[PDB]
């Protein structure tokens, strides 16, 4: 889920938490 681990998915930065 993290934004420092979807990387570009979108999908998976969307879900996330900014960290």
């Amino acid at each position: 889920v993290p934004c420092s681990t979807c990387e570009g998915n979108l999908a998976c930065l969307s879900l996330c938490h900014i960290e």
